[PDB]
RNA sequence: GAAAUUGAAAUGGCGCAAUAGAUAUAGUACCGCAAGGGAAAGACAAGCAUAAUAUAGCAAGGACUA
């Protein structure tokens, strides 16, 4: 949904894409032990087991509590 | 590797500071049958602990919110 429109000079090209709503006919009314525990959340968030387990304090205390923020 | 020949006057350290300077705290201890050999030392390194460990690998780098 864009209009594509060369200048008179043919030197700056003009495109026009307002934004499209989404009608409303396309939208749905609103309705109204470790390893067991490990197995659950793996199953929950479609990870792995790996990620659950826990690090050492060595990896621990290696991660940046004051990481730099952007915007 | 010569000699002939020639003819110099007169309390200190750009030395060390205990692995250095004597081997030296001592020619003792100790070693040797013996001859001999011959030391060491006195005034937050490594290793650990606080705090073991998490898939993958020269152990880092690029990074990354992490
Ligand atoms: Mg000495
Ligand atoms: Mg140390």
């Amino acid at each position: 949904n864009v209009e594509l429109a060369l200048t008179s000079d043919g030197r700056t090209i003009v495109c026009y894409h307002p934004s499209v709503d989404i009608p409303y006919e396309h939208t749905k009314p609103i309705p109204r032990e470790e390893g067991p525990m490990i197995e659950q959340l793996s199953k929950m968030f479609f990870t792995t087991k790996h990620r659950w387990y826990p690090h050492g304090r060595y990896h621990r205390c290696r991660k940046n509590l004051n990481p730099p923020k952007d915007r």
